């Protein structure tokens, strides 16, 4: 609903994770959506499994890097809709290495029947993030290794590198911002968060954006 939305303030979002040394970005974006949808379709915010797309998820590259959309459909296409809960299938690639993959010994937490790109446009992304949730985004994360806090108005765009998650925005702030979670521990950023001006692609944020459908 216009100016401003923060869908961490409405219990929509869990905690800041860390995927540690492995290319595992594509995964924390994939699942962090899966999250939020999740408890916006009607169901306990819970804890998901990105452990389960690093071993599990042939048509990625584990800790090589990958992609949200084909993450999205390898859970419909491959594994029967179904997300595994957190506790069941906890981190292990910290260290740089996916482990193989292991098929059972696990809990279903959440299931998607889709996913749906948005459009390369920020005011249209917006649009849809506040009726409908959290969206995984893929930005130019080069100079994020020196953002401290406040907003950062000005943000190296050239090449998409990053997968992380928009939570929310706000329009009537001085400069408009994004606010996006990231995957590099709470000790990075605004305790693990990160706010870009929105309105002029910082970071190239409106290019790769999508979500999971859970219906
Ligand atoms: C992100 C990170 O851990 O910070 C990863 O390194 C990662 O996933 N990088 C991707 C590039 C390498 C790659 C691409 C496609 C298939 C295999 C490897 C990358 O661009 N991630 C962004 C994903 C968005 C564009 C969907």
């Amino acid at each position: 609903a216009p100016a401003a939305v923060d869908w961490r303030a409405r219990g929509a979002v869990t905690a800041v994770k860390d995927q540690g040394q492995c290319g595992s970005c594509w995964a924390f974006s994939a699942i962090g959506n899966v999250e939020c949808q999740w408890f916006l379709a009607g169901h306990p915010l819970t804890n998901l499994s990105e452990q389960m797309l690093v071993s599990c998820d042939k048509t990625d590259s584990g800790c090589s890097g990958g992609l949200m959309n084909n993450a999205f459909e390898w859970i419909v296409q491959e594994n029967n809709g179904a997300v595994y809960t957190e506790d069941s299938y906890p981190y292990a690639s910290g260290e740089g290495i996916s482990p193989p993959c292991t098929t059972s010994g696990h809990t279903v937490g959440a299931t998607i029947t889709g996913h749906v790109e948005l459009p390369q446009d920020e005011a249209q992304i917006a649009a849809w993030l506040a009726v409908n949730g959290p969206v995984a985004v893929a930005v130019d994360a080069s100079s994020w290794m020196t953002y401290t806090g406040g907003v950062m108005t000005s943000c190296v765009s050239e090449q998409l590198d990053h997968g992380v998650l928009l939570v929310g925005y706000n329009d009537s702030a001085a400069v408009p911002y994004w606010i996006i979670k990231n995957s590099w521990t709470t000790q990075w950023g605004e305790e693990g968060y990160i706010r870009i001006a929105k309105g002029s692609n910082q970071c190239l944020v409106k290019e790769e954006a999508s979500s999971a459908v859970v219906g």
